[PDB]
């Protein structure tokens, strides 16, 4: 009965499709197969006795209730690029949209080049919540989507 549209955004190597494929199929690919077109899948959840249909839109590289802005923790450049989307989404929809700033590939912690403090403090500064995930190890994905849904219900 709750119906939310959520979009995944981020640079070309951050793992947008990998997050969705793991969450929805329990699968993961080492090959980067670049997304040529936006596509959706619907996740059904019950939260607080309420049914939720979550339309998750993956993107090729105004409607949305939430946006998942994915970066690669080993790639500083991928993190800074998130900030453009934040600026654009905030200009468009203000604080209405639930923003997630997601550091993916936490399995590659050994090669981290984005500071967690900067990531989290930046997230807070734009009214966003920060999240850590790995599509490869299936960590933090269940909770990302769940938390985003809870947050989208609060309005
Ligand atoms: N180690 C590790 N590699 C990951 C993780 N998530 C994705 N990758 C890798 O990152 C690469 C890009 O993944 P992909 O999901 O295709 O990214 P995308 O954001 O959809 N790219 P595009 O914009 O081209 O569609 C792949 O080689 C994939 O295996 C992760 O959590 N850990
Ligand atoms: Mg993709």
């Amino acid at each position: 009965a709750y119906s939310f549209k959520v979009v995944l955004l981020g640079e070309g190597c951050v793992g947008k499709t990998s997050l969705v494929l793991r969450y929805c199929e329990n699968k993961f690919n080492d090959k980067h197969i670049t997304t040529l077109q936006a596509s959706f899948l619907t996740k059904k959840l019950n939260i607080g006795g309420k049914r939720v249909n979550l339309a998750i839109w993956d993107t090729a590289g105004r409607d949305s209730n939430g946006a998942i802005l994915v970066y690669d923790i080993t790639d500083e450049d991928s993190f800074q690029k998130v900030k453009n989307w934040v600026k654009e989404l905030r200009k468009m929809l203000g604080n209405e949209i639930c923003l997630c700033i997601v550091g993916n590939k936490i399995d590659l912690e050994k090669e981290r080049h984005v500071s967690i403090q900067e990531a989290e403090s930046y997230a807070e500064s734009v009214g966003a919540k920060h999240y850590h995930t790995s599509a490869k190890q299936n960590k933090g994905i269940e909770e990302l989507f769940l938390d985003l849904c809870k947050r989208m219900i609060e309005t």
